[PDB]
């Protein structure tokens, strides 16, 4: 086996959140760059990474692996200017979620010290944090205002992990150069990559981080289910996007939720629903025939497309709660973003069962975005055979565990063939 410095690894789905961060970390971790080949079907940041996006929501999670991601949200060179700490404005509506909101206080008292966060008891609390809401939208609402995390500046962060890459020596292929079609397997061992254009690329070591489009990729038995959520943009003036500088996230899960504008003056909003699948028929790599299996619908493939009727109903609300004032700005840029669920909702990294020195780091759950700095750690770790036990297994290989169709959400996912209003073909 040869030493770390002469070892190679290919990261398939390298342009994506856990791929980029898995490289960023062999490096780090003193594998010579121009072992490491990172393998994608778009450039870094890929325009199809779910974490390619404006913004996402860095929350205040106690887990370790999340606490260890702030903290590097906070204080790591390459990342903390990506980070946003504008806080986060929790807000809820009618006896049922209020009750929710009320019990949500009481866990942070318990669970983690609280004095990090404030309850809003009234309109007007809440209006002291957040002026630029309407006070008849807001009757009869009450608020948590978390004062830690904040904003993520999601595509900015990738892209600078790539620019850290190429500047290293790191190798990559792009493309048909790029996209995975299979592993090269020697007497049950992973030993390599094949893509779809017919390069071939030889490793000691392959890790499959290719977010929701892994279960199309490899035979997963429907340990991970991929799904869409949604989003769409408004563009403020100059005059309207100041009165907004250095706003909270806003939440409702009742709505949906938006971000401060970014440098160019545009807020996007987002719904809150279970997410979508796209069922098609599909023949992952280690399947015998093909399978009735989720496949993502890639806005990047297919940039006319948008987002269903139903998610823009659901997004027009959110404004004409949120935003009265804008009701009349176009949505525009609406995508569908994809991501894999498993029905626990936590990852799967893990070495496959049957390739050798072939790795899984999937199974992101929609929730993952905020571990870009510290998921590559565990990554290399599972490859060094270092990862601790719990997270071994808490993120093991478990076909038969459950129902990642609903998850742990409220509901199954419901399907886009069953939702017009995204296809433009
Ligand atoms: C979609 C979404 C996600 C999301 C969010 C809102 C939306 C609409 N809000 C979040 C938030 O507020 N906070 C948070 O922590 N996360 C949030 N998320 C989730 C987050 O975006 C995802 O959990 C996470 O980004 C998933 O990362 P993962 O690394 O698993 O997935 P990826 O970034 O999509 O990267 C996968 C890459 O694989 C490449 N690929 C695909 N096919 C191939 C082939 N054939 N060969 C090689 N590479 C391949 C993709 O191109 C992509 O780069």
């Amino acid at each position: 086996a040869p030493s770390r410095a002469n070892t190679k690894v290919i990261v398939v789905g390298g342009g994506g959140t856990i791929g980029s961060s898995t490289a960023l970390h062999l490096v780090r971790s003193g594998y010579t760059p121009s072992n490491v080949t990172v393998l994608d079907a778009y450039p870094i940041p890929s325009c199809q990474s779910a974490g390619n996006d404006l913004n996402k929501i860095m929350d205040a999670d106690a887990d370790p692996a999340a606490d260890a991601a702030r903290q590097m949200w906070n204080e790591d060179e390459l990342f903390k200017k990506f980070f946003h700490n504008t806080g986060r404005l929790d807000c809820a509506h009618g006896e049922k979620d209020i009750a929710d909101l009320k019990k949500r206080y009481q866990n942070l008292v318990d669970w983690g010290l609280d004095a990090t966060v404030e309850w809003l008891d009234s309109e007007d609390e809440i209006l002291k944090r957040m002026p630029q809401l309407t006070r008849d939208q807001i009757k009869g609402w009450k608020a948590i205002f978390s004062k830690d995390g904040g904003w993520l500046a999601a595509a900015k962060a990738i892209k600078a992990i790539g620019e850290y890459l190429r500047d290293q020596g790191v190798r990559f292929g792009f493309y048909g150069a790029g996209s995975f079609k299979q592993p090269l397997l020697a007497e049950g061992v992973c030993i390599g990559v094949e893509t779809v254009d017919g390069t071939r690329y030889y490793a000691d070591k392959v890790v499959l981080a290719a977010g929701a489009w892994s279960p199309t990729l490899v035979e997963l038995q429907e340990q991970c289910v991929s799904k869409a959520w949604v989003y769409g943009h408004i563009q403020l003036t100059p005059e309207e996007a100041a009165r907004y500088k250095n706003s909270p996230v806003v939440y409702n899960g009742d709505v949906g939720f938006f971000f401060e504008p970014n440098e160019h003056g545009i807020i996007k909003v987002c719904d809150e629903f279970p997410g979508f699948t796209r069922f098609k028929m599909h023949q992952p790599f280690g399947a015998k025939a093909p399978k009735r299996i989720s496949v993502p619908r890639s806005h990047c493939k297919h940039p006319t497309d948008t987002i269903p009727d139903a998610s823009i109903v659901r997004i027009r609300r959110a404004i004409a709660t949120f935003m009265p004032q804008f009701k009349n700005k176009p949505l525009f840029n609406q995508a569908m973003c994809w991501c894999t669920d498993t029905a626990d909702g936590h990852l799967l990294i893990c070495e496959h069962p049957e390739w050798k020195n072939f790795y899984l780091a999937t199974g992101d759950s929609g929730d993952s975005f905020k571990l870009l700095p510290i998921i590559g750690k565990y990554v290399v770790e599972l490859l060094e055979g270092t990862l601790a036990d719990e997270l071994a297994h808490k993120w093991r290989w478990r076909p038969g565990s459950g129902d990642a169709l609903k998850s742990r959400r409220e509901a199954p996912a419901k399907d886009l063939a069953d939702m017009p209003g995204w296809n433009h073909d």
